[PDB]
RNA sequence: UGGAAGACUAGUGAUUUUGUU
RNA sequence: CAACAAAAUCACUAGUCUUCCA
C-alpha cells in the first residue's frame, strides 16, 4: 500500500562534510502570468522562433509588450511577471527579420503562493513546468541546440574542428524549497575561418603555397569541412567538396561548391558539430577532455559563478535567486562486514584480497579435465601444461587442492563437438568435478559449452580466454578459482557472525531479484539465501513477457527458495528481506502493491499459520556527489569514499530513501546506488537497515572488493545473464521461421524447459 | 569469457504542456 | 478523470567505445 514513511534520520557511522551539485534557491511568491502562442511557420525551429519572439518584442514595444522580458518555451509557452495587454482577445502580429507571423493568447497565472502552499502540505506539481521554462529561457540562446547556458571560449582537435564548453541545468524538489541543479555536459564544433587557414592548417603543406591533392589530404579538409556556411571576407551554404579542383571544376586545390575560391570565403562561425563524427575523432576530445570528479566539482563551481544570473536584470525580471554556492550536505560512512575465511579480513576501501587466505569449505578436486578449442600450434601442449600447473598452484594455495594431472585433454573444433565429449567424459570417468574449457575470443561456441554445462549434463564446466592462458597472471587465476570453487559447492567466506546487527539473530532468508530485458525473452531472476551467515544463495529463474518488470512468477520462485532453506537448516526464516533492481520509479506504486502480496502468498504457501516480517527495497542518474574536505578526497578520481551514505538536504522529504556509495569509483565521478525502501514489516531504524544493506554488499562471491549494488540484486542479474547464455536455435539453425504469435509460446515453455538447470548444477552456484 | 567501474548510441515506462478521442 | 500522437524532463534497460585491479 503506501511506502512507510521515515523513521529517523540515522546516527551509525563517521561524519563527513559533502557537497553535492544541487544550489540553494529564493522562489518568491509571485504569480507568474502564462500564456498560449501560435506562430506560423510552424516548421520553424524553437531557437527561430525564440528570435521572432524577440524581435516582436522590440518592434511592437510601443504598445504591446514595452519593457518586459518575457520567456517562451519556443512553441506554445510564454511566460511573464506582469500582465500584458493582450488579455483576451485575438492578438495577431507580423515580424520581419525571413518573414513570420504570431498570434498570442493569456492562459493562466501559475501562482508560487501554491508552491510554497505544496512545498509544506498537499502530499507537489504546471508549477515545475513552467519553473523549468522560466529558469533557462535567456541562457538557452547562448547555446539553436540545446537548452543551457553556453560560454564563449583555441583547441584544435584536427581535421578542423575546435571544442567550446557548456552546462546543462534542471530544477528539482527538495526540504523546504526547491533546489536547481548544473551538470557539465559539452560538445565540439567544427572549426570556422578562412579557407586560406584550412589550407595551412587542415591541409598541412610545407606552407601556404599547391597542386590537385591525393585522397589522403583531400580527405583532411575537403570532406570535413561539409556541412557549414560560408560568407565572404554574401551568405551561402556548403553543399558539397569536389576532388576535382577549381580549375577542373589557390584553384588548383580542392575546391567547394556554384562554387567559390579559397582566399577570398570565410566560414561562418558559431556553428556547432552537428553531425556525428568518425570512430578516429571519439578519442581526439578525450584526448584534451579526459577528467576526474574534482574536475567537474571544479568547474562547475567557476562556470556558474561565471554565469552570474542574479546580476542581469533581465532574468531578474521574475525574481528568482539562486545561490552561487552549490548545497551543502553532512554524509555518514558505514562500517564494512569483516569476512570471515576459513582469517579475517577488513575490506579496507571496499577492496580485500585472498593473501594468505583460504575457503571457508574448499573441495578436493580429483578427476578433472579440460577442453581446449583454441588452435593447437597458437595453444600447445606445453601451453595447457602451464596453464595447469599455475591453475593447481592457485587452488591449492585457496584451499582447493588439485589433485595430480587432468584425466582428460583432447583439441577439438567446431560448436557441435562439446556436446560427445563432455557425455564421453561423463561416460568414462566417474566423479569427474571439474570441466575446464578453454575458447579464443568471442566465439559463441561458449553458449553451447554452457549449454551442454548447466541443463543437460550437469557439469562445472568453467571457461577462459587464449590469451589468459597464453598470459596467465595469479590475479586471474584466483578471480578464477574463486567462481571454480562456489561451482564446487563449496563456500567462499560468510560474513563474521557477531558484527552483524539484531536482523540476524533470528532464523531469515535475504531475497534478491533481478530482471533483464532482450536487445525476445525477458528474463527475471530470484535468487534466496540457504545459510545463517549468508554465502550461498539458490537461483530460480523464469522467461517472461517481453520486456516486462513484474516478476509474474514470484510466488512460485519464493516457494522453492523457502522450501530449500527448510530442508537445509529446518527452519522457518522469520523474517524476509527482499531487494530488487531494475524497477523505474514511475512503477513502484505497482511493484509494491504485486510482488510483496505474492511473497506473502507464498508464506501462506508453506504453512497455514506462517507469517514473517517483509522488507522490501529498491535500488537503483545525474545526482552526483564531490567531498569538500581536502583531505577526503580518496585516490586518483577522488570520488567520496566507498560506504558514504546520504539522507538528508537532498532525499524525498517524507519517505524512507537513502544514497548509498558502497563500490570505489575507479574513474571519473561515481554514481551512488539509491535505496527507496518501499515497505519495512520489520520496523528497521535508520541505521540498522542501512548497515544491513551495505554489508550485504560484501557477500559477492566472483571478486574480493565492494560492489555498487548488494549481492541478491547483482547475483540475480548474473543469472538472468547466464540464461541469456543458455537457447534460441532459429539462429543456431540455417534458417528459421514459423507462424509467429502462437509458436513463440512452443518456445517460450522450450526455454522454461532449458533454463531448468540440472538437479546437480541445481544444488550449486552455477552462476558464478 | 578473471573481475569491477564511467563516457557516447538505441528501446520500455512515469509525469507537465500541446493536438485528437 | 483516462488512452493515442508531438515537445521536454526523469528512471530503468540494451549496444559501441573506454579506465583500473597482485
Ligand atoms: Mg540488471
Amino acid at each position: 500500500f503506501k511506502p512507510p514513511p521515515r523513521p529517523d534520520f540515522g546516527t551509525s557511522g563517521r561524519t563527513i562534510k559533502l557537497q553535492a551539485n544541487f544550489f540553494e534557491m529564493d522562489i518568491p511568491k509571485i504569480d507568474i502570468y502564462h500564456y498560449e502562442l501560435d506562430i506560423k511557420p510552424e516548421k520553424c525551429p524553437r531557437r527561430v522562433n525564440r528570435e521572432i519572439v524577440e524581435h516582436m518584442v522590440q518592434h511592437f514595444k510601443t504598445q504591446i509588450f514595452g519593457d518586459r522580458k518575457p520567456v517562451f518555451d519556443g512553441r506554445k509557452n510564454l511566460y511573464t511577471a506582469m500582465p500584458l495587454p493582450i488579455g483576451r482577445d485575438k492578438v495577431e502580429l507580423e515580424v520581419t527579420l525571413r518573414i513570420f507571423k504570431v498570434s498570442i493568447k493569456w492562459v493562466s497565472c501559475v501562482s508560487l503562493q501554491a508552491l510554497h502552499d505544496a512545498l509544506s502540505g498537499r502530499l507537489v506539481p504546471e508549477t515545475i513546468q513552467a519553473l523549468d521554462v522560466v529558469m533557462r529561457h535567456l541562457p538557452s540562446m547562448r547555446y539553436p541546440v540545446g537548452r543551457s547556458f553556453f560560454t564563449a571560449s583555441s583547441n584544435p582537435l584536427g581535421g578542423g574542428r575546435e571544442v567550446w564548453f557548456g552546462f546543462h541545468q534542471s530544477v528539482r524538489p527538495s526540504l523546504w524549497k526547491m533546489m536547481l541543479n548544473i551538470d557539465v555536459s559539452a560538445t565540439a564544433f567544427y572549426k570556422a575561418q578562412p579557407v586560406i587557414e584550412f589550407v595551412c592548417e587542415v591541409l598541412d603543406f610545407k606552407s601556404i603555397e599547391q597542386k590537385p591533392l591525393t585522397d589522403s589530404q583531400r580527405v583532411k579538409f575537403t570532406k570535413e569541412i561539409k556541412g557549414l556556411k560560408v560568407e565572404i571576407t554574401r551568405k551561402y551554404r556548403v553543399c558539397n567538396v569536389t576532388r576535382r579542383p577549381a580549375s577542373h571544376q589557390y584553384p588548383h586545390l580542392p575546391c567547394l561548391q556554384t562554387y567559390l575560391p579559397l582566399e577570398v570565403c570565410n566560414i561562418v562561425a558559431g556553428q556547432r558539430c552537428i553531425k556525428k563524427l568518425t570512430d578516429n575523432q571519439t578519442s581526439t576530445m578525450i584526448r584534451a577532455t579526459a577528467r576526474s570528479a574534482p574536475d567537474r566539482q571544479e568547474e562547475i563551481s567557476k562556470l556558474m559563478r561565471s554565469a552570474s544570473f542574479n546580476t542581469d536584470p533581465y532574468v531578474r525580471e521574475f525574481g528568482i535567486m539562486v545561490k552561487d554556492e552549490m548545497t551543502d550536505v553532512t554524509g555518514r560512512v558505514l562500517q564494512p562486514p569483516s569476512i570471515l575465511y576459513g582469517a579475517i579480513a577488513t575490506p579496507v576501501q571496499g577492496v580485500w584480497d585472498m593473501r594468505n587466505k583460504q575457503f571457508h569449505t574448499g573441495i578436493e578436486i580429483k578427476v578433472w579435465a579440460i577442453a581446449c578449442f583454441a588452435p593447437q600450434r597458437q595453444c600447445t601442449e606445453v601451453h595447457l601444461k602451464s596453464f595447469t600447473e599455475q591453475l593447481r598452484k592457485i587452488s591449492r594455495d585457496a584451499g582447493m587442492p588439485i589433485q595430480g594431472q587432468p584425466c582428460f585433454c583432447k583439441y577439438a573444433q567446431g560448436a557441435d563437438s562439446v556436446e560427445p565429449m563432455f557425455r564421453h567424459l561423463k561416460n568414462t570417468y566417474a566423479g569427474l568435478q571439474l570441466v575446464v574449457v578453454i575458447l579464443p575470443g568471442k566465439t559463441p561456441v561458449y553458449a553451447e559449452v554452457k549449454r551442454v554445462g548447466d541443463t543437460v549434463l550437469g557439469m562445472a564446466t568453467q571457461c577462459v580466454q587464449m590469451k589468459n592462458v597464453q598470459r596467465t597472471t595469479p590475479q586471474t587465476l584466483s578471480n578464477l578459482c574463486l567462481k571454480i570453487n562456489v561451482k564446487l559447492g563449496g563456500v567462499n567466506n560468510i560474513l563474521l557472525p557477531q558484527g552483524r546487527p539484531p536482523v540476524f539473530q533470528q532464523p531469515v532468508i535475504f531475497l534478491g531479484a533481478d530482471v533483464t530485458h532482450p536487445p525476445k525473452p525477458s528474463i527475471a531472476a530470484v535468487v534466496g539465501s540457504m545459510d545463517a551467515h549468508p554465502n550461498r544463495y539458490c537461483a530460480t529463474v523464469r522467461v517472461q513477457q517481453h520486456r516486462q518488470e513484474i516478476i509474474q512468477d514470484l510466488a512460485a520462485m519464493v516457494r522453492e527458495l523457502l522450501i530449500q532453506f527448510y530442508k537445509s537448516t529446518r527452519f522457518k526464516p522469520t523474517r524476509i528481506i527482499f531487494y530488487r533492481a531494475g524497477v523505474s520509479e514511475g512503477q513502484f506504486q505497482q511493484v509494491l502493491h504485486h510482488e510483496l502480496l505474492a511473497i506473502r502468498e507464498a508464506c501462506i504457501k508453506l504453512e497455514k499459520d506462517y507469517q514473517p516480517g517483509i522488507t522490501f527495497i529498491v535500488v537503483q542518474h545525474h545526482t552526483r556527489l564531490f567531498c569538500t574536505d581536502k583531505n577526503e578526497r580518496v585516490g586518483k578520481s577522488g570520488n567520496i569514499p566507498a560506504g558514504t551514505t546520504v539522507d538528508t538536504k537532498i532525499t524525498h522529504p517524507t519517505e524512507f530513501d537513502f544514497y548509498l556509495c558502497s563500490h570505489a569509483g575507479i574513474q571519473g565521478t561515481s554514481r551512488p546506488s539509491h535505496y527507496h525502501v518501499l515497505w519495512d514489516d520489520n520496523r528497521f531504524s535508520s541505521d540498522e537497515l542501512q548497515i544491513l544493506t551495505y554489508q550485504l554488499c560484501h557477500t559477492y562471491v566472483r571478486c574480493t572488493r565492494s560492489v555498487s549494488i548488494p549481492a541478491p540484486a547483482y547475483y540475480a542479474h548474473l543469472v538472468a545473464f547466464r540464461a541469456r547464455y543458455h537457447v534460441d536455435k532459429e539462429h543456431d539453425s540455417a534458417e528459421g521461421s514459423h507462424t509467429s504469435g502462437q509458436s513463440n509460446g512452443r518456445d517460450h515453455q522450450a526455454l522454461a524447459k532449458a533454463v531448468q538447470v540440472h538437479q546437480d548444477t541445481l544444488r550449486t552456484m552455477y552462476f558464478a
